[PDB]
């Protein structure tokens, strides 16, 4: 709506292709184009959409401590984190009596519920840290999406609220290879 989704063919949908919920949840909440109270980002039913595996979930400075609370109100443990280290600045002067411009940067909190210790999730992989492919995108870089898939190789993910890639304003598809 976003107030409401189809949650519940969601669930179903999933709980047919695999007879368990997902692997891994990333969500992109739209932190107050159209946003979502705090309130409402965390009355979503997570708890629903799954049992066992990791949620990855997306903040600025300024959402960082409340997304820690509500994941931990989920039910997850908090275990780990992403730093996406951009290529832009915030804003056009150096903070205090610095020259360089401060980089852009947002934090991607990592929680884990159920049972993880199986081959089924990867451990001691990858990196901390993921990178933009351009200066200035938009969509979050692909590097999230592969980092998610060596944790869980073949698994099932779901994301929610994923933010939008800006060079596609203005262009309609029909026919997507899906």
């Amino acid at each position: 709506d976003v107030t409401k989704l189809n949650f519940q063919a969601l669930i179903d949908a999933q709980m047919r292709h695999a007879g368990k919920m997902f692997d891994v949840i990333m969500m992109d909440p739209p932190w107050q184009y159209d946003s979502l109270s705090d309130e409402k980002i965390q009355n979503m039913p997570i708890q629903s959409l799954q049992q066992d595996g990791f949620i990855f979930v997306w903040a600025i400075n300024a959402k960082y401590r409340v997304t820690i609370k509500m994941i931990e109100n989920w039910g997850y443990k908090l275990v780990d984190e992403i730093t996406w280290v951009k290529k832009t600045v915030n804003g056009k002067i150096a903070k205090g009596h610095g020259f360089y411009l401060q980089h852009a940067k947002e934090s991607c909190l990592i929680g884990v519920k159920g049972d993880v210790d199986n081959g089924r999730f990867k451990k001691n992989i990858a990196s901390d840290v993921i990178f933009s492919e351009r200066r200035g995108q938009s969509q979050k870089p692909e590097e999230i999406y592969q980092y998610i898939n060596q944790l869980c190789p073949n698994g099932n993910y779901l994301e929610i609220f994923a933010r939008r890639n800006n060079l596609h304003d203005n262009w309609v598809s029909i026919g997507n290879e899906l």
